[PDB]
C-alpha cells in the first residue's frame, strides 16, 4: 500500500476499496455463481427535493472496463430530478453481468457518483446565481488532498469558469487560477506584495490585488486607486468578524472608488460564499467570486445500487422496482418519465417527443463510444441548466 | 499521473495537489525566500458551536517528514472546544521554517485535519448514543474510494468498534465487518441465503442475519425463530418507506422473539442513523449499530493556516492573532487557555495544574517519537471523550 | 490622539477613538507603541464592520497584552443593549456609552 | 435655567443642549479652527426596512439662521426610503461652514429630525390605513410636556386630520379638537354627561358622546338612540380589558342602531390604535379613529451627521462615503440616486427627468425661500404618499 491514508488505483480495481461482504459473499456463492446473471440499477435515495447535475461517471467506466459487463448510463452533465413527473425512482446507471463478476465494485462505483454529483449540483446551484459573473473553485483545501482533481473537474462541470487545483487544471486542460495570498503582504507588507502582484502578472491574466490583510478595505481601495492603474480587480476575503455587512461594505468601496475615477477597478469577492451569498453580493457590485468549502464539501447524493433482474427475470427488494428500465425525456421541455426496458420512445403531443436517456457507455466490456472531455460536459450542463431558470 | 481522478501520493509530495497560488507566490519571492522564516498556525475558523476530536495528524507529518521544519501539534485523539474558556481560537499544529520550504503544502495540509476531523469528531457523537452498544463504520460507500481508508481510520479512532472497509480495515490493523447482503437474498431466497450464512461463520465471529428483504420484519423474525437456533443477530436494514415507527416495529418484534423463548437474538438496526437515532433505537432494544452516511459524509472542520510570526517577530492579519503559543489544559477539569509560547505552565487551585497540550512531532524534519497506532489512538479518544458526558 | 492626550490631565481618564481609518486591532498595536498614558481605548465600530464584535475585541485584547499593555482598557459604544452590553463585557469591554 | 428639566430655547441656541465633547474639542482646536472648512451630512443610520416621512428642518433652520453657513436639506413632508434604487445612504441635509461655527449643534440638529421624522413617518402609515375616515393625534400626554407641540405638528403632516394639544394645534393653525372625557361621566353621571356635552356644541363642529364609562356599548347605543337626536358620532375607548373583539363588538352596536333607523350614528373608536387596528376596525364599519401612543412614542428615527468633506476635499470615515452629495428623483416614479454634488441633473428614458432635492434653505446664514406652513407641507406629504399605496 502507499504512505498517505489513500487506496490506489490498483488497490480499487483490485477490489481492496470495498465492504469486505462482497468478496465474502462472492466466495459463499460458490460455483452458482456461473448460473446467477443479474442487472443492477443505482437510484438516488438522497435528496429528493432538489434536481442533480450526474456526474462520476467517467470514473465508473475506468473501472468497469475490460469486464464482461453491458453498462447503460445517463450523461455527465445531465440535470434532471431523482423522481420522474409520476415520483418514481429514476435509474442513472445499470449495469448487466455476471454478479460475481462486478459485485465488489459496488462500494467503489456507488462512491464515484455520490460525491462527485453533490459537487457538480452544488457548482450549478452557484452558477445561476453568479449569473454572467464569474466564479471559480477554491476549495479543495477543506478536503483530503488526494481526491484536489475530482472536486475541481466537479465544480467545473457544473458551471465553474476556472479552478485553483493544478491537478484538477490539468484534468479539465485549463490553466489554474490565482491570486496573491495574505501570507505575501504579511511577509513584504502591502505595499510590496501588490507591487510584486503587479509585476508578475501580463495581459493574458488579470491583475488583482489582495486587499485585507491590514487596512480597511474602503481605505485600501482609495490607496492602491491613487497608486497603480493597471490593476483589473481588487479582492475582498474580508475576515468573518469584519464583515458585518458586506453588501454595505462593498458599496461604499465601489462609490470611493468611482468618485476618484476608477470605478475600473472591478470587485472581487470571497469567503464563506454560497449561491444565496454570491447572488446578494452581487446585486451589490461584486463581478468575480472564489468558492470554496460550500462546493467541496457539498453532501454526497445519498445513491443505492440493487439487482433489479436475475437471470432475465425481474426481481428485487422491498422499496425498490424491478425490472430493467429506460429513461425517456420530452426534447421540448424536458419532462421525463421512466419506463420498462423495453420501451424505446413513447409519442406525446406537448413538444417534440420522448427518448431514452440512459444509454449504453460499455458493451462486454468495451467503450460504445469515444469520452467527452470536461470542457464539453460542463458545456452540455450550461444548456441543460437553462431548464432550471 | 493516474487513471482515476485522484492525486497519488507522489503527487501530493511534490507540491502538486495545491493551489497554484502557492508555487507562483514563491517564484515571485526569488531570493528573498532565504531570509523569510515564518511560523504558521491552524486554528478552527469552522463550527465553533461543537467540540473536535482531532484527527488526520498522521498525514500531516508523512507529508512534512524530511523537510527542515519543527512541527507542533495537539496530539490525535484529543477533544477539546476550538475557542478556550476565554473565547481564543486555538491551534491545533504549528509549521516553522523557510516559508518557500513548505508554503505550498497548506492546501494538503488543511485537507489533511478539515474532513478527517469532521468524521472522527461525528463518530465520537455517535459513540456516547451507542453507549455500551457496538456500532459500526459502514460508510465509505458515500464517499470516493480514494479516501476509503481514511475515511474507517478517523471513524474507528472516533468510537467506532469495526469498520466494514477492506484497506480501512488494514490500516487499524482489525479483521473487517460483515453481513450478508440484500443481494443474496434477491438471488437465492431468504432460507438459502440464511442457511448459506450461517454455515459460512464460525465461532470467533457473531452470526448476522440480514431480514428485511422480503418480508415484514416481525414475521421474518417468528420464521427464523423457528427455522434456526445458532444465530445470533437479526440485522433490520428497514426500507425508509417501511419505516414508519422502527422504535415501534423493534418492540414489536423483540416481544414475538422473547413470547417464543427467543429473547437470545439480539437486534442490530441500520440505514439512515444518526446519533439522535441511535439513542432512539437503543432505547427501544437495538443491541448493535450500522452507521454509514452521517459519518463518512460529516461536515469537514473549517481549519485555516496563517503566518503568525517572520523572523522572530509576532505578525498576522486582520482577524487573526500574532505570536507562537502554546495550549495549557487543566490536568483535571481539562479546561484550556491559550498562552503565548514562551509560557510552558501556570499554577491553578481548582485541580492538578496547566500543561502544554501543544507537542514538538517535527524537529528539523525528523520524528521526535514513535508515532502511536490507531488502537492506542482511538484509546485516548476514549477517554478523552468520558469528560463530556 | 495627541491632541486628546495633552487636553486631559489625571482627575480624567484619558480615552482615545480608534475607528476612524484603521482596523481596530492595527490601531490598538499602533496605539501601544506611540504613546503610554493612555487609560482606554474606545471603539464605535460600524455597524457594516461589526461582523462579531466579541471576537474583535478578544483579538484586540490579546494583541495588547502580548505587547505587556493590557494596562489599556477597552470601551465600546454603538448600538448597545442590556443583552450587548453583557455579551462585550464577558468580552472584555469594561466602560460603554449608551445612547439610543 | 428654568423650573422644570427642560432646556430653553435659549439654551439650546446657546449650544447648551449638547454632548460636551463638541465644546471641549473645538476649544481644543484653537487656532487651526480658521482653517477647519467642512461639509457634514445627515444620513438614516437607522430603520433601513421602511421609507420616511421626513419632518423636523424647520426647527434646524431656526437654530443656525444667523451663523455663516451653507445648508442644503430635502424639504419637509418628502417622503422616500433611506437608501436609494443602489442602496446608497441617501443624504437628508447638508451643512457647509468652519466646523467649529456649528459643531456644537450636531446633537440638537439630530434631536430635531430623529423623533419628529418618526412621529410623522408613523402617521402616514396611519394615513395609509385609515384611507377616507379621519383620525386626529391624542397622545402628547404619553411623551413629556415640552414637546407637546412639535409632535402634534409632526402628526399633523404625517397626515392626521386634526389634534388635541392646545399649542401643537395653535402651531399648525387649526381648532384643537376634543371630546367629552370619561371624568365626565363618572362626576355628573352619563345622561347629564351627554346633556351637557350635546349642549356645548353647536354646528360648525360635530357631536360625539363618549358611551364606554358605565354600561355595555351596545346598551349605550340603544339608549343613546332613544333618547337624543343631535348625535352624529358615538365614540368607543373600550377598556382593554371588555375587548374581547372589538371588531364584532363595533358590528354588533352598528347593526342594533341600524335597527332602530338611527345608522345616521357613525362610530368613532380610540385606544391602543395602530395601523393595522385602524384598518381592521375601519372594515368593521369605524369612520373616526384618535391615535395617540403609536405615533407620539413613535421610535426615532436614528440619524447620524458626518464630515464628508475637508478645506474642498472629500473625506470621511470608515462606513460612510465621502465627497459633497446630491439627491436625484425622476419626477414621474420616484425613483432616487444620490450623486455626486457637480451632478445636476440625469437623463433617463422611463419617465420624464431626475431632478435635485436636496436643495438649499440658508445661504450664509440667510433663508432663500418663505418657509411653508404646516398646512402647506402635509398637502404635499398626502401627494406623496400617493405614490406608496
Ligand atoms: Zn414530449
Ligand atoms: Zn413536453
Ligand atoms: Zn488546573
Ligand atoms: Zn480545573
Ligand atoms: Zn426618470
Ligand atoms: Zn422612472
Amino acid at each position: 500500500m502507499n504512505v498517505f491514508n489513500t487506496a490506489s488505483d490498483e488497490d480499487i480495481k483490485k477490489g481492496l476499496a470495498s465492504d469486505v461482504y462482497f468478496e465474502r459473499t462472492i466466495s459463499a456463492i460458490g460455483d452458482k455463481c456461473n448460473d446467477l446473471r443479474v442487472a443492477m440499477e443505482a437510484t438516488v435515495s438522497g435528496p429528493l427535493d432538489t434536481w442533480i447535475n450526474f456526474t462520476g461517471l467517467d470514473e465508473v467506466l475506468k473501472l468497469l472496463e475490460g469486464l464482461d459487463v453491458d453498462l447503460y448510463a445517463i450523461p455527465e452533465g445531465t440535470i434532471l430530478f431523482p423522481r420522474d413527473a409520476n415520483g418514481l425512482p429514476v435509474p442513472f446507471i445499470r449495469v448487466e453481468g455476471r454478479y460475481c463478476d462486478f459485485g465488489m465494485y459496488e462500494t467503489a462505483i456507488l462512491g464515484f457518483i455520490c460525491q462527485a454529483s453533490g459537487i457538480s449540483t452544488k457548482a450549478s446551484k452557484v452558477r445561476l446565481a453568479a449569473g454572467d459573473s464569474p466564479f471559480f473553485s477554491f476549495g479543495i483545501r477543506r478536503m483530503h488532498p488526494a481526491i484536489s482533481p475530482m472536486i475541481d473537474r466537479s465544480a467545473y462541470i457544473g458551471g465553474a469558469d476556472g479552478v485553483s487545483g493544478i491537478l484538477g487544471a490539468k484534468l479539465i486542460d485549463q490553466d489554474p487560477v490565482g491570486t496573491m495570498p495574505h501570507a505575501l503582504s504579511i511577509m513584504l507588507g502591502d505595499e510590496e506584495a501588490w507591487k510584486l502582484t503587479l509585476e508578475n502578472t501580463k495581459n493574458g491574466q488579470k491583475s488583482v490585488l489582495l486587499i485585507d490583510t491590514y487596512m480597511d478595505e474602503k481605505f485600501a481601495a482609495i490607496k492602491i486607486a491613487e497608486m497603480f492603474d493597471k490593476v483589473d480587480y481588487i479582492r475582498l476575503d474580508t475576515p468573518s468578524s469584519r464583515r458585518g455587512n458586506f453588501e454595505a461594505l462593498i458599496r461604499e468601496v465601489r462609490w470611493e472608488l468611482a468618485l476618484r475615477g476608477r470605478s475600473d477597478i472591478k470587485i472581487m469577492v470571497s469567503g464563506g460564499l454560497d449561491e444565496n451569498t454570491v447572488k446578494k453580493l452581487r446585486e451589490a457590485g461584486a463581478e468575480a467570486f472564489g468558492v470554496g468549502t460550500s462546493i467541496s464539501s457539498a453532501k454526497p447524493f445519498d445513491f443505492a445500487m440493487d439487482i433489479v433482474e436475475v437471470n432475465g427475470k425481474p426481481e428485487t427488494k422491498r422499496g425498490k422496482m424491478s425490472g430493467r428500465k429506460n429513461v425517456l425525456r420530452c426534447t421540448s421541455c424536458h419532462r421525463i418519465e421512466v419506463v420498462p426496458a423495453n420501451v424505446q420512445e413513447k409519442t406525446c403531443i406537448c413538444g417534440g417527443s420522448m427518448q431514452n436517456l440512459l444509454v449504453k457507455y460499455l458493451s462486454h466490456g468495451k467503450r460504445t463510444s469515444e469520452y467527452p472531455r470536461p470542457k464539453e460536459i460542463r458545456s452540455r450542463s450550461m444548456k441543460e441548466l437553462e431548464y432550471f431558470k
